[PDB]
């Protein structure tokens, strides 16, 4: 037989909220991701032409919150989304890119344990 597992939305938000906590310890580290990129306040204006679909702690924690996540890899997709974004937008010696790649670490470290206890 073949059975597809189901992830209930709580089963989700308790595994996995954790591992997006451990990303908004990070401090300095999280701080340019809690909300979403504003261009226009932050005085980068080509940032939408080049980020084309837009992530952030805010959102991903939002998704987790009201069940918007039906697989673990879904979530995951989306904090790649946000990591591969900002290595994407910002230079290599910039503070916001060593931030991400600081996250990055963080959430591989959180990530594996709870992804083979989800299954
Ligand atoms: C996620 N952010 C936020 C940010 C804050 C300040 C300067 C550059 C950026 N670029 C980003 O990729
Ligand atoms: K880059």
């Amino acid at each position: 037989s073949m059975r597809k597992k189901i992830f209930k939305p709580e089963e989700l938000r308790q595994a996995l909220m954790p591992t997006l906590e451990a990303l908004y310890r990070q401090d300095p580290e999280s701080l340019p991701f809690r909300q979403p990129v504003d261009p226009q306040l932050l005085g980068i204006p080509d940032y939408f032409d080049i980020v084309k679909n837009p992530m952030d702690l805010s959102t991903i924690k939002r998704k987790l919150d009201t069940g918007q996540y039906q697989e673990p890899w879904q979530y995951v997709d989306d904090v790649w989304l946000m990591f591969n974004n900002a290595w994407l937008y910002n230079r290599k010696t910039s503070r916001v890119y060593k931030f991400c790649s600081k996250l990055a670490e963080v959430f591989e470290q959180e990530i594996d344990p709870v992804m083979q206890s989800l299954g």
